[PDB]
């Protein structure tokens, strides 16, 4: 069976700064949270940490070279914060602000529109010392820190997020304590949530103020959990497993509301968001584009006992990737069209989706057969989105880099180009080829 894809559809790759950049202590750049955590003995698997990854900071011309021979339309990056602000505030560190000049640049020249990711996980540990996501100062810094970029790079990106997967720094960050800064206080996750989307609209409304040129959104993961039965009880346990990352993350952009069946949920568990007069008016700023990172779903059961949100995850039968995750095509489709049905035809790209295969460089290839497979998969179920009126714009491949997997450290890897992490070496796995004649065919069968 033939897919194709349209003649406008965009392609991309992405990958995030803390990552791949590593020269953590160099060239005036500030420690993030993810410095300290993954330097705090038992949080990081293997106590891998960011310090080298895969130094794209140096060698980010290489790294250049890999996405023009890839063809792809665009780049998203992320911007470390503390390579702008070694302290989140105050004085410019130049190094770090005309290393994103030369990159940028250097993207341009090669024909690759930037995305760019203003907060990609890696909090300066300075604002975190004051209370971090929880001191509502944080998100005043988080707004002159993007209204800075906005000024300094006017001309050259014209895609924004501004915040990459909320759902991760708030709940997976602050309550179940797996991502830096590693804590475990539903009441922290659930403000810290509420002051991220307040970040975001203040970043929104500064753009516009501003007139910058391009379009902005933000990019909040989502999963697709399919109900085990009819019974109330599964169909609220699912709405409730998906309303985590969505109603909970999109109702506050789009509807101006946070949920009720959430909030009446969190009451219960002794949580409520601490919203300031005028929050609301200004999370709800409009958007030109969200961007869906997808990974996987579910079939979701009622279980009183299975976590706060009391849904069990199953896997009625699905192929697992190397890292665990549900391969669920179908729930791409599913989810995709949820979300077009609650909030409108705006347009959508698919800021993150791939796979985690931990394939190994063999007489100078690596077969990664079982990521070109995932692709092909979600690219279909993508193809089928659109056809039924779902507004998406364009799709980026996670990652272009095997890197630092965040709690996993190195050991899953995601990329379409292989990284012997000792020796830096880059080797072009199949799912690079591939996806280099996906990209210039624009079908696949």
């Amino acid at each position: 069976a033939i897919i194709q894809l349209p003649k406008d559809f965009q392609w991309g790759v992405a990958t995030a700064a803390y990552q791949i950049e590593g020269a953590y202590n160099e060239d005036g750049r500030g420690l993030s949270i993810w410095d300290t955590f993954s330097h705090t003995p038992g949080k990081v698997r293997n106590g891998d940490n960011g310090d080298i990854a895969c130094d794209s900071y140096h060698r980010y011309k290489e790294d250049i070279k890999l996405m023009k021979e890839l063809g792809v339309d665009i780049y998203r990056f992320s911007i470390s914060w503390p390579r702008i602000f070694p302290t989140g505030r105050g004085p410019v560190n130049s190094k770090g602000l005309e290393f994103y000049h030369h990159f940028v640049d250097e993207l341009i020249a090669n024909g690759i529109e930037p995305m760019c990711t203003l907060y990609h996980w890696d909090l300066p540990q300075s604002l975190q010392d004051i209370g971090g996501w929880a001191n509502r100062e944080v998100v005043e810094a988080f707004v002159e820190y993007s209204t800075f970029i906005f000024k300094e790079f006017n001309g050259k990106i014209k895609k924004w997020i501004t915040i990459n997967e909320p759902w991760c720094i708030s709940f997976l960050s602050n309550y179940e304590g797996k991502h830096a800064p590693g804590n475990h206080n539903l009441q922290l996750a659930v403000t810290i949530s509420h002051h991220l989307l307040l970040a975001h609209g203040k970043a929104v409304k500064a753009f516009r103020n501003l007139g910058i040129e391009g379009e902005i959104g933000y990019a909040p993961n989502v999963e697709w959990i399919e109900p085990f039965s009819s019974k109330q009880e599964d169909q609220d346990a699912c709405h409730r497993g998906m309303g985590i990352f969505i109603e909970w993350f999109f109702d506050p952009v789009f509807k101006g509301k946070y949920p009720d069946f959430m909030l009446d949920w969190f009451e219960q568990n002794g949580a409520v968001p601490e919203i300031q007069e005028g929050d609301m008016q200004m999370i709800s700023q409009p958007i030109d584009f969200v961007g869906i990172n997808f990974y996987t779903g579910s079939v979701g059961r009622y279980n009183k006992e299975a976590g706060l949100l009391e849904v069990e995850k199953i896997n009625i039968g699905y192929q697992t990737t190397d890292i665990g995750w549900n391969i669920y095509p179908e729930g791409f489709y599913k989810v995709l069209n949820k979300i077009n049905n609650q909030y409108g035809n705006i347009p959508i790209y698919i800021t993150e989706n791939g796979a985690c295969y931990n394939d190994e460089v063999i007489n100078g290839r690596v077969k990664d057969e079982g990521r070109i497979e995932y692709l092909k998969q979600h690219l279909t179920s993508i193809r089928r989105s659109i056809e039924t009126g779902v507004n998406i714009k364009g799709y980026f491949a996670w990652s272009l880099l095997d890197n630092f997997e965040w709690a996993e450290g190195y050991d899953m890897r995601f990329g379409l180009v292989h990284i012997n992490f000792h020796t830096l070496e880059r080797t072009k796995k199949d799912s690079y080829y591939w996806y280099k004649k996906i990209v210039r065919n624009r079908w696949f069968e």
